[PDB]
């Protein structure tokens, strides 16, 4: 301690004096920072925070200056402790708020999933969301993300219990780790089935040995690792997509009373299946609010009747359950002695699988699934797995979704093809029927005209598809009977249907595609070159070096503002400072008019 | 090097034609345009070979009997009674056919799979051929733009 | 105000010279924003 160039002699006898001696010439410098270190820290945090406060406010001042190169020296220690952000209410005037920042609450944020969130929650509120719901969007998506850190963190009867649970723990930590080594094994697979040939007789010929049963058994081992990806994910990402419709359908119950004054359409089949469990007995499982039940009984009873939004929500029988509660209570009961099962809720169980089956990943999970036990029928069933590509990259996504996006005009485009080859099929079968012979020496002629079907069914399947219309590929004409008016409709035919149409939907796709990878960069750019809170722009904090990249790495970042709201949501209240009380009742009432809109802490003051 | 490689065999003096390229400033924006969508050009290339297997199993499997390129034979030329040459004619003719690639097969002319066929051959032209390869198309025009 | 060299107008009318500075004019305007613009100059300045 005094060769390691971090103490002078005066401090390291000040700190030989902090010695135990248990009469051997050993001190346990485990319990000494066990017992020594945690105080220290937590006032030396307060400290920090009170001296930052100080500099970022008064700055300037010579006396202040050796104070605050005390404090850095301090603050050295505790820079990735504290956060700040700058909140715009009670005073008209932007005001910089200071808290603690837990070491938990850093490595829950660094988990990959919550990255993932992340960029997925920035992605679909740039492109999507305005900026009259971008507030919302972001206080809802906090919300979400500190569920799912709770969740990382988290990640006879005593014995297969708590192993399952450590299973299924390590299946949700390694989701990602096997959705890799199953593209890994799918690869291989394609490539076994690549090295292929037949005798009406299926045989892999191409090699000699080591490669029939290493078929099978990366067969197996795919279709093992699928339902290890597919219960993973049930445990990972499927109690935050339930808790996210649970917060939804919660609060709809509260606020705007969907099921109780403002009953949903007939074609919401997202309002009926939360009808389905308005009124079950464990409803709020995730959304860690369990009084929305008391809550909206309070708010909606005294005017559409208590006994009846008591029957319509659920625990029935049980308007007095709170007067009994507060009044001498339970203290405890036991589980059960002969129900050791069916103790969960039926009800709530098929609307989770319900919730669950319409999550557009569970499905494609399951999709892949089902391709996997196909393939153990037919093994180039196991060529679809090879799409998962697709998927994982991201231009590949975009191609998919291009293909995906100008849906409607697609298909109505598609709609007029048909109709111009339509058309086209009946001049040519009423007037150009002697011309359709599609023989060499015959003597059978072929003709594929003489049947309006077989007549509009080649049309549609060589007059598109031979990149110069129709005529190309039937007779001549040769002759000045039917010259002029066949040449005209052969011209007509590759102009409207070649030319246009087919380019038409061509460029469709292309504008498609362009206009998303277009949306893409413009996500990009204005992520690198624009604020997310304020949005006051780039060229304003471009004044002095790293201007910008400081005030959205310190003063606006959105970490340090989900890490508010968390130390708000942990913070026991009747210990809240004003600003931590005001933002606190601004979160309760759902207003978010505490987020600096149009102003920040440099273009408030000097 | 190709100099000196060029003294061995005359014909290797023809890859100092290239210099051009390097040396205008326009060529030398051509082939910046080539390199510059470089990952999303090779994905979408690797997206084409993709469909192009696709389409290429369904015909070994279903569509096996209409693969006869010869005109007298008598020995037929089945290019698809194997996967791998299959999925190569796949790959080389069907996409270099600018119509698909039942256009250059036999028409099937019969009420037994004239349907699939064709619903086949057209989702074919019109996913390779009208959309992918379009699409590497527009990715270095816009690229060079 | 300062004194210009007629050897620093020789050497800057050398081609090489103008090959780096539209290079440099390029890859700064292209890439080079306006908070590394400054640097990029200076650091052309040197190497010219
Ligand atoms: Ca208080
Ligand atoms: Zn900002």
């Amino acid at each position: 301690m005094e060769s390691h160039k971090h103490y002078t002699q005066s401090e390291t006898e000040f700190l030989l004096s902090c010695a135990e001696t248990d009469e051997n010439e050993t001190l346990d410098y485990e319990e000494f920072v066990k017992r020594f270190h945690e105080p220290a820290k937590d006032i030396g945090f307060n400290v920090a925070v009170l001296l930052t406060n100080l500099s970022e406010h008064m700055p300037n001042d010579t006396r202040l200056q050796t104070f605050l190169e005390l404090a850095e020296s301090v603050l050295n220690y505790f820079q990735p402790f504290l956060g700040r952000i700058e909140i715009m209410g009670s005073a008209k005037r932007i005001e910089r708020v200071y808290f603690e920042i837990s070491e938990s609450s850093r490595t829950q944020w660094e988990k990959p999933q919550v990255k993932e969130s992340k960029r997925q929650f920035i992605f679909d509120v740039v492109n999507e969301g305005g900026e009259k719901e971008k507030m919302e969007l972001f206080v809802n998506f906090c919300e979400d993300t500190i569920f799912e850190m709770q969740l990382a963190a988290q990640i006879f009867w005593k014995k297969i219990i708590a192993y399952q649970q450590k299973l299924l723990n390590y299946f949700a930590r390694n989701f990602y780790n096997m959705r890799m080594l199953a593209l890994f094994v799918a690869f291989a697979i394609n490539f076994i089935l690549l090295f292929y040939k037949v005798s009406v007789h299926y045989v892999l010929e191409e090699s000699s040995g080591y490669m029939e049963p290493t078929l099978r058994i990366l067969a197996i081992l795919h279709t093992i690792i699928s339902f290890f990806c597919i219960i993973g994910y049930y445990c990972l990402k499927v109690p935050l997509v339930i808790f996210k419709r649970e917060k939804e359908v919660a609060r709809k119950l509260e606020f705007d009373g969907l099921y109780i004054t403002e009953q949903p359409s007939e074609d919401d089949i997202k309002g009926q299946w939360d009808r389905l469990v308005i009124n079950t007995q464990s409803f709020p499982n995730n959304y860690w609010d369990k009084f929305v039940k008391r809550k909206v009984m309070d708010k909606y009873g005294e005017f559409y009747g208590r006994d009846r939004i008591s029957e319509l929500l659920g625990m029935d029988k049980a308007a007095l359950d709170f007067s009994d509660a507060r009044e001498k209570k339970k203290p405890k009961k036991d589980s059960s002695l002969s129900a050791v099962l069916n103790s969960i809720d039926v009800k709530y169980q098929m609307w989770k699988l319900g919730v669950v089956f319409t999550d557009n990943s569970f499905l494609y999970l399951a999709w892949y699934m089902t391709m996997s036990v196909l393939g153990h029928y037919n093994n180039f069933f196991f060529a679809a797995h090879l799409l998962d590509i697709a998927m994982g990259f991201k231009t590949l996504r975009t191609i998919l979704s291009s293909v995906t996006h100008n849906g409607k005009q697609l298909v109505l485009t598609v709609g007029l093809l048909a109709v111009v080859v339509y058309l086209y099929t009946v001049v040519a079968f009423n007037f150009f029927r002697k011309f359709y012979n599609k023989s060499e020496d015959g003597d059978t002629p072929d003709m594929k005209c003489d049947d309006m079907l077989t007549c509009y069914m080649f049309h549609m399947y060589v007059g598109v598809r031979a990149g110069g219309g129709i005529g190309d590929e039937i007779e001549d004409p040769a002759g000045d009977e039917y010259e002029i008016y066949r040449i005209i409709f052969d011209i007509t035919f590759f102009f409207f249907v070649i030319v246009i149409l087919l380019a038409i939907i061509q460029g469709l796709i292309i504008d498609a595609f362009g206009e998303l990878r277009d949306q893409q960069e413009q996500v990009k750019e204005d992520m690198e070159t624009k604020c997310f809170i304020c949005g006051i722009g780039n060229d304003y904090f471009d004044t002095v070096p790293h201007g910008f990249e400081t005030h959205t790495l310190q003063e606006h970042n959105l970490a340090n503002y989900l890490f508010f709201l968390m130390y708000l949501i942990n913070k026991d209240e009747t210990e809240h400072t004003g600003q931590e009380s005001y933002v606190w009742k601004m979160y309760q009432e759902r207003c978010w008019e505490f987020f600096p809109a149009g102003d920040c802490f440099r273009k408030q003051y000097e």
